[PDB]
């Protein structure tokens, strides 16, 4: 009942804040979409920013969902080529309209900056962790501090497909961003 | 007149100091106005607002940030640009690491200014010399030619993402080390030089 309503609220914020953005669409908007009352909303989320807040995570899941089953479509045989693969993955679904909107363009200013790194980190630390983990039990990557790495690589995507998002020409700023990943990576691994 | 631009130069100076010192949080303007010597009525026609204060707080840290990176790397006694590079890295862990700058770049601006202030401002202040540095390290054969504004882009955001760490880390000390050796070998493995 209350799983449903929170599940139907999340689904069409999900949908509409996707296609708007959060500045341009309200609550009550988003209520009807749902098909929901602003009372029963209002008792599953307090404010606007609450329900952007499990609309960012149940994104966040389905993003590191598309990666791992892309890195894995990749048929990438070491684990230097899954990092590789796991960059391109990125660049291929931040350029996903919806992802673009919610986790490049308002993620940042509704969470802020320390939010925004809770939530990234959150989702990508273990994943990234494990990628660089493996790259040096192979012998492709020096053996270093994995979690400080981890951070910094994220930091690098992050700012990478944000550059490309906000980009006046962004066809451009994607071909050019993965140009230089794909030296930094180049430049961070052993061959 | 003279006493209106001695108000608004002794306000942002007493400002940075306690804010400095305690977060933009601990610190009401009341306090400031008392430690700048000056009325409540003075600062209220030098700002609008406690967070309009802060912005020319910021403004005159990044500068100085900026004037210490620079200082830093001339200091280095750097002869490439490849090790103008190097000095540059160190620079930023070393000036991030001032207590001062932890609080009020990356704890308090942040938060007050929010993200587009925040970033526009951050991107004002890194973006020339970072742009700079790789055009330097091009031009003398030592960095591949690639687009310099995204690599810019990409390297700044893991240095504010090594910043970040270090600040919020348990053991500072150790995440910074630990850190330095991580872009030393990323720049180590893209330098030819
Ligand atoms: O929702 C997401 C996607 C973006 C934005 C927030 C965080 C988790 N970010 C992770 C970006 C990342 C991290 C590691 C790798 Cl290998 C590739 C990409």
């Amino acid at each position: 009942r209350s799983a449903a309503t929170r599940e139907a609220l999340i689904t069409g914020a999900r949908k509409l804040w996707g296609l708007r953005g959060y500045a341009e669409v309200g609550t009550p908007e988003i209520a009807t979409e749902a098909g929901v009352t602003r009372g029963a909303m209002y008792h599953q989320f307090a404010d606007k920013a609450a329900l952007f807040r499990d609309v960012v995570e149940v994104v966040e899941q389905d993003v590191m969902a598309r990666m791992a089953t892309l890195v894995a479509a990749s048929g990438a045989a070491t684990p230097a080529d899954a990092i590789r693969a796991a960059v391109d993955a990125w660049l291929e679904v931040s350029g996903d309209p919806e992802v673009r909107q919610l986790i490049l363009l308002d993620a940042p200013v509704v969470l802020g900056w320390a939010g925004f790194r809770d939530v990234a980190q959150r989702y990508s630390l273990g994943m990234t962790e494990q990628l660089i983990t493996e790259a040096i039990r192979a012998g492709q990557l020096a053996r270093q501090p994995v979690r400080p790495l981890a951070q910094v690589l994220i930091g690098a995507l992050d700012e990478a497909a944000m550059f490309i998002a906000t980009a006046d020409d962004p066809k451009r700023a994607r071909r050019e961003t993965r140009q230089v990943l794909r030296r930094l990576i180049d430049g961070m691994l052993n061959g």
